[PDB]
């Protein structure tokens, strides 16, 4: 049977949540023997990845994702980690524990082809920085990028609210703005934290947005993806 | 650091609403690199527990939770089964791999113990037909048994409401009514399904029933409990 790892952590709220999800949108239909089986590496003792981005300390970092994807690539058939700021450590990887691994930017990517219009980016100022999807997609083009004071607020959102794991509907109003100001109707999730945005729109049948977000994506093709 | 260990998908659903509740108890002061790490196997394809022991393959499921406690004794210092049902396998397995072991029936006794008041035992036919608790708990004078008919019941919330991720509130009628008939304000989370209605109670500001729910227990408990 096909098993997916996740190294989460990164951070827990959200980790904890993507599981939920998995379930979620893969209910059983007579026996639960038939539902997704996953590993999840929730470690929030990763050091802070925007954090490690202003430190010579990369290097620690980029050890903790690959001790972690050796043990993963040992258990799982597929792999995915838990934040999109994250995979700025992937060329120093080498290419045999990146086998199983499946993109958030890649995933992202893919959605934003099919549905082919200008969509804003919300992200931390460290996936910025690093420059993952305008580098990473194929799709850069349709990629609007936040400016840097909008950046910042962002970076406030994630951590003041997301990853405290407060009601993520309270910054609803702060991203209609954003989308209204940047002229879209439509976000990618490029802090992983925004997949508790997305959730909690599709509770309350807010379907005025688009959210690109990876994460509901690999939950909902979980069968598909995972071999 | 201290990692958690969880056996789980037994059934995903309330191991993914663990894995919240463990971040939800466990909020960080200053950055997240403060909170809980835990793995968590939520492997579903376990064979069912109260199926297996209607079985010659008791023998099956024995091994399944065998061979996960080898993986999970590499890598975790503490581990968790997250389910009542499945501690029935426990006398079959080596002493050495459930040395990291804390168990649910432990932990129900001791909160039992605390509360010193005759409590309900919502659990399967299968927790029951194993005796876990009247024969694990040191306070099973204290404890209240179903009738055959009522553990059909519970049987029934358990596996076409609870295991499916339908609200739990959605029981909870049937519940007082079984405390009223019972003639007690307090109920034991023997089967782990019922960490999803104690939970759904403690949101919804319902303080009146007082549950002995071993995986609230563990979150809350997160800090003293895993070294
Ligand atoms: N939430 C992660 C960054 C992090 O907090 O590690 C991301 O995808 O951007
Ligand atoms: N939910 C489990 C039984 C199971 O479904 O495996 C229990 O604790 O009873």
């Amino acid at each position: 049977l096909p098993i997916l790892g996740v190294l989460g952590g990164m951070g827990p709220v959200v980790t904890a949540e993507f599981l939920k999800s998995i379930y979620e949108y893969n209910p059983f239909i007579d026996k639960e023997q038939e539902s997704p089986n996953v590993i999840v590496f929730s470690f929030p003792s990763a050091p802070d990845r925007t954090g490690s981005i202003d430190s010579g300390k990369e290097r620690e970092f980029i050890d903790f994702i690959q001790v972690n994807l050796e043990h993963l690539n040992k258990l799982a058939d597929c792999i995915v980690i838990g934040s999109c700021t994250a995979h700025y450590a992937l060329p120093q990887i080498p290419e045999n524990l990146k086998d199983k691994l499946i993109s958030l930017i890649k995933i992202a990517d893919q959605e934003l082809q099919e549905y082919n219009e200008p969509t804003l980016l919300l992200a931390s100022t460290g996936t910025y920085q690093k420059k993952l999807f305008q580098e990473g997609c194929t799709t850069a083009d349709l990629i609007i990028s936040l400016s840097e004071s909008d950046q910042k607020l962002i970076h406030e959102m994630i951590y003041k609210v997301l990853k405290r794991g407060h009601d993520p509907l309270s910054i609803l109003r702060d991203i209609e703005a954003l989308l209204e100001k940047y002229n879209t109707r439509s976000y990618i999730s490029g802090s992983t934290e925004f997949h508790l945005l997305t959730k909690s729109l599709k509770l309350k049948g807010i379907d005025s947005i688009k959210a690109i977000d990876p994460l509901s994506t690999i939950a909902q093709n979980f069968s598909q993806l995972i071999i």
